[PDB]
C-alpha cells in the first residue's frame, strides 16, 4: 500500500544534555535553550528542547515526534532525538533568530525585498519537500517558520501534520474539515501576507466566527504597501475558492526564484539593499567544540 518508513527514532539519556534557559512558553508548550553533548564523541550541539505528565499530552507529543523524525530537508525542522522522562522531551536544532514571524517584526527596518523573497521560496521548497512526502501541515504560518540565520529559514510545528487556526485556513477547511496540500497553499499565501506586511495579524480585529462569511462575501487579505500587483496576484491565486486552482508548492518556487533575481522591480521598500542583516561571515556571530545540527549527522 504505503512505503515502510524506516526512520530511526533515536532515545537520548537526560544526561547527555543541559537546559540552559527558556527560549519560550505558551499554548505550544514550553521550549528550552540547550546543549547537547553525545557519547565521548568530542562535540557540543546547541538544541531546543521541547515538553508539552498525562498520557493524552505524551499521544500528541509522540505524534509529533513520529512526523518530525520522518523528514529530512533543508527547509523543514527535523527531530534529532527524544528524551523519555516523566514527560516525553523532542530535542531538536537550536534556531538562534527564533521565529519569523517576530524576526520580521523586530528587524522590520534592515529588512529588504532579497530576504522577504528569498524566504517565499524557502518556504515554498519545504512544503513542495512535504507534499513529496505525502504529508499536509495543516498549521502553515509565519510563527511556524524558524530562523536558523537571516538567509536560512526552516518550517517546524508537525502537531498537526497528517497524510484551530481559523484566519490561515482555506474555506474548504473551516466549513468542510477538508485539509490538502491545496490547502496549505492557502495559508502560504497568508504566511507570506504577514512577511508583505512585516508581521501583521490577519484580519485583526475581526472575530474566528465571522472570517467563513467575509471570505464567501469573496473579501481578501488587502494588498501589502510594499507589494506589487505582481507579487499580490500570486497572494490572491492562493485565496481561490477553487483548491485545484491554486498554485502548486513547484510553481511557487518558480514565480518567486524568478522574482528573487530582481526584487527592485517585484517588492518596493524605502531604503532597500543599504540594509545589512547578521551573516556567518560576521564578528560574534565553551565554545571550541560547537558544531551545529546540520553538520551533525548520524
Ligand atoms: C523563541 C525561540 N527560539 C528558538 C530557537 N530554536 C528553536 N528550535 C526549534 C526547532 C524545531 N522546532 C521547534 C518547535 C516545534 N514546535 N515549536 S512551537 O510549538 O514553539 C511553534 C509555535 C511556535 C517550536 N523549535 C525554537 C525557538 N523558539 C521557539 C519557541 C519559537
Amino acid at each position: 500500500g504505503e512505503a515502510p518508513n524506516q526512520a530511526l527514532l533515536r532515545i537520548l539519556k537526560e544526561t547527555e544534555f543541559k537546559k540552559i534557559k527558556v527560549l519560550g512558553s505558551g499554548a505550544f508548550g514550553t521550549v528550552y535553550k540547550g546543549l547537547w553533548i553525545p557519547e565521548g564523541e568530542k562535540v557540543k550541539i546547541p538544541v531546543a528542547i521541547k515538553e508539552l505528565t498525562s498520557p493524552k499530552a505524551n499521544k500528541e507529543i509522540l505524534d509529533e515526534a513520529y512526523v518530525m523524525a520522518s523528514v529530512d530537508n533543508p527547509h523543514v525542522c527535523r527531530l534529532l532525538g527524544i528524551c523519555l522522562t516523566s514527560t516525553v522531551q523532542l530535542i531538536m536544532q537550536l534556531m538562534p533568530f527564533g521565529c519569523l514571524l517576530d524576526y520580521v517584526r523586530e528587524h522590520k527596518d534592515n529588512i529588504g525585498s532579497q530576504y522577504l523573497l528569498n524566504w517565499c521560496v524557502q518556504i515554498a521548497k519545504g512544503m513542495n519537500y512535504l507534499e513529496d512526502r505525502r504529508l499536509v501541515h495543516r498549521d502553515l504560518a509565519a510563527r511556524n517558520v524558524l530562523v536558523k540565520t537571516p538567509q536560512h529559514v526552516k518550517i517546524t510545528d508537525f502537531g498537526r501534520a497528517k497524510l484551530v487556526p481559523i484566519k490561515w485556513m482555506a474555506l474548504e477547511s473551516i466549513l468542510h474539515r477538508i485539509y490538502t496540500h491545496q490547502s496549505d497553499v492557502w495559508s502560504y499565501g497568508v504566511t507570506v501576507w504577514e512577511l508583505m506586511t512585516f508581521g501583521s495579524k490577519p484580519y485583526d480585529g475581526i472575530p474566528a466566527s465571522e472570517i467563513s462569511s467575509i471570505l464567501e462575501k469573496g473579501e481578501r487579505l488587502p494588498q501589502p504597501p510594499i507589494c506589487t500587483i505582481d507579487v499580490y496576484m500570486i497572494m490572491v491565486k492562493c485565496w481561490m475558492i477553487d483548491a485545484d486552482s491554486r498554485p502548486k508548492f513547484r510553481e511557487l518556487i518558480i514565480e518567486f526564484s524568478k522574482m528573487a533575481r530582481d526584487p527592485q522591480r517585484y517588492l518596493v521598500i524605502q531604503g532597500d539593499e543599504r540594509m545589512h542583516l547578521p551573516s556567518p561571515t560576521d564578528s560574534n556571530f565553551d565554545m571550541d567544540d560547537v558544531v551545529d545540527a546540520d553538520e551533525y549527522l548520524i
